[PDB]
């Protein structure tokens, strides 16, 4: 049909920083994260070095996709595909050339895909101070990225689902570490102290005469490939405009529900979740300069000059957004 020729087109920039991908969304009947990760598997040769029979492939990752919540205006399947794409946009950077192995580019892309699986759509604080069961649970502690870990992994004993079958013992205890300490990374929590290692590497930095980042012991593999997918799911002001301002709508109205939720419960409404007193415009650019830019500017120099384009066009969106503002 001509919804899967253009399909087709789309994906074909599935290499590209600014993939259009609500477009492929809306085009593979809301699957833009079995489409997108069957194609970056299917670009990288995953398949085949993995030995991952195709139909538990795509019986996983629409499982998967499942278990990303419909009705939660951002962490959703959509951002989960972007995160996804974004992870293998940095992985192919020129000075990370053949630096990973096959198994930790598995373990990254594997990583992004599940990384927000199962959201409420509600915060860490918002589970701690409600009492609810995953807080409960999971100590307070990196609650809804522990409870993402578990749900991506506890997917692949599904019936034809576990795509990693043909892995040995150890390849798939090695994954399972990786992609663990990745996950957990994303709790914002860790966001300063992910950026201080980031920096403190980029300044002891060894490479190669072409610049090729040279990285030896596990420490330092799991720290870029941690701030790698941070980047990618801190990626959204980095991308072109019309993509950055879909993603801004979606934060703030998840947002905005839990902060509907805090009023009508008598808690005191978080930061940014109140839609009666928002300044949309200005915390984006507060959120580039003291988040955004910060992290960015140190991975450019870690790749330099590999990020500059994404450097610019942050630059670009966070003057644009200044602009809105009388
Ligand atoms: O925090 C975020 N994401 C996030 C991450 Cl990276 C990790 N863990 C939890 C969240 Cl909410 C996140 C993602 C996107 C945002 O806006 C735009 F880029 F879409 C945004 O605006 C902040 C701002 C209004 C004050 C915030
Ligand atoms: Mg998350
Ligand atoms: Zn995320």
């Amino acid at each position: 049909t001509e919804q899967e020729d253009v399909l087709a087109k789309e994906l074909e920039d599935v290499n590209k920083w600014g993939l259009h991908v609500f477009r492929i969304a809306e085009l593979s009947g809301n699957r833009p994260l079995t489409v997108i990760m069957h194609t970056i598997f299917q670009e990288r040769d995953l398949l085949k070095t993995f030995k991952i029979p195709v139909d538990t492939l795509i019986t996983y990752l629409m499982t998967l996709e499942d278990h990303y919540h419909a009705d939660v205006a951002y962490h959703n399947n959509i951002h989960a595909a972007d995160v996804v794409q974004s992870t293998h946009v940095l992985l192919s950077t020129p000075a990370l050339e053949a630096v990973f192995t096959d198994l930790e580019i598995l373990a990254a892309i594997f990583a992004s895909a599940i990384h927000d699986v199962d959201h409420p759509g509600v915060s860490n604080q918002f589970l701690i101070n409600t009492n609810s069961e995953l807080a409960l649970m999971y100590n307070d502690s990196s609650v809804l990225e522990n409870h993402h870990l578990a749900v991506g992994f506890k997917l692949l004993q599904e019936e034809n689902c576990d795509i990693f079958q043909n892995l040995t013992k150890k390849q798939r205890q090695s994954l399972r570490k990786m992609v663990i300490d990745i996950v957990l990374a994303t709790d914002m929590s860790k966001h300063m102290n992910l950026l201080a290692d980031l920096k403190t590497m980029v300044e002891t930095k060894k490479v190669t005469s072409s610049g090729v980042l040279l990285l030896d012991n596990y420490s330092d593999r799991i720290q870029v490939l941690q701030n790698m997918v941070h980047c990618a799911d801190l990626s959204n002001p980095t991308k072109p405009l019309q993509l950055y301002r879909q993603w801004t709508d979606r934060i703030m109205e998840e947002f905005f529900r839990q902060g509907d939720r805090e009023r009508e419960r008598g808690m005191e409404i978080s930061p940014m979740c109140d839609k009666h007193n928002a300044s949309v415009e200005k915390s984006q650019v507060g959120f580039i300069d003291y988040i955004v830019h910060p992290l960015w500017e140190t991975w450019a120099d870690l790749v330099h000059p590999d990020a500059q384009d994404i450097l610019d066009t942050l630059e670009d969106n966070r003057e644009w957004y200044q602009s809105t503002i009388p």
